[PDB]
């Protein structure tokens, strides 16, 4: 699945791979949820199941700064931070998009059903 | 496959559904080269082969104008426009991805192999 | 030192009457406003003030929408930097945001 | 009442010194320039000239990032709208652009 995270480099032309995300959901402060790392293909699946998502607001950390830095680029963005309400009017399935350069980032949201 | 378009609606949180992809390749003027629209996922495979797609420069026209008017949002845009040299020092994979906005348009390309 | 600026994908125009806020890591508010008719919002800080560190931008993308009637998925475009004249801009879409940073 | 603006999305920066040219269609040659040190482009056109129709903006990214050592992937980030003040912004990397009007 119900959070898909996917994330590409504009420096490389790349899928952004073995990127950190960090998912937090807010606490009656932000409580951890999940995480993982992108594959190959720039792509975290995995990160959640169906009994897990509830409704909340969501944060989704990516953390750039040590992809950038692994590369040899020097970062701006210490992390690109997307945050939101999922499943207030019932379950949905998102995707978080992520486009990353050094100094931008782009993110858009793809949510079914 | 060994170019893919993918397409993302900023405005409803969506694939772009059956939006025109229109590709040309740069003559001895623009001619013709494949086109196609977009799935269900917002995604256009199948456009060309292996044995088609040569050293070029390729434009790959996104038809966001009828898209938006479709949906009854205005266009500013006629068209998102993407040119670049394709495998000059050999055969490549390419993926265009465009995310539309109707007075804005981010495009990415991965390039594999 | 610090300029923000936010506009709108949708209607094609600056964004206008949106709360920012900018926190510094010890998060520590810092600085805030509201974007001006032009997008802007200047200000912010000194020179004095502004001093290396990591910062928080946080613009309240949620509230801007709603006003306008138009349903967001963001809470807020929220945009995090080390420092060390920056402005800082936001393009925004119901279900999407790009920052940058051009220093 | 047409302005471009062209931003560096890897080094933070402006895009100094780029060509921009904009087309007409009848693509019809209608005004151009280069990217000053802020990375705009003013007094391309007046009110006179900038009538309604369908405009192409063309940015010569390729010739930018070559010059800085970096091997770009497109030809030129160009972009093309109906018209009917406009500032169009081009935020470039390597293998990206995004394009945005305010008007
Ligand atoms: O693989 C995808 O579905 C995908 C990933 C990222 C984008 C994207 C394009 C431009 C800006 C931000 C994100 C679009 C599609
Ligand atoms: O008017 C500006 O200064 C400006 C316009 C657009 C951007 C921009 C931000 C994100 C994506 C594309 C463009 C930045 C600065
Ligand atoms: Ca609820
Ligand atoms: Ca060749």
């Amino acid at each position: 699945c119900p959070l898909m995270v996917k994330v590409l480099d504009a420096v490389r032309g790349s899928p952004a791979i073995n990127v950190a995300v960090h998912v937090f959901r807010k606490a009656a402060t932000w409580e951890p949820f999940a995480s993982g790392k992108t594959s190959e293909s720039g792509e975290l699946h995995g990160l959640t199941t169906e009994e897990e998502f509830v409704e909340g607001i969501y944060k989704v950390e990516i953390d750039t700064k040590s992809y950038w830095k692994a590369l040899g680029i020097s970062p701006f963005h210490e992390h690109a931070e997307v945050v939101f309400t999922a499943n207030d009017s019932g379950p949905r399935r998102y995707t978080i998009a992520a486009l990353l350069s050094p100094y931008s980032y782009s993110t858009t949201a793809v949510v079914t059903n």
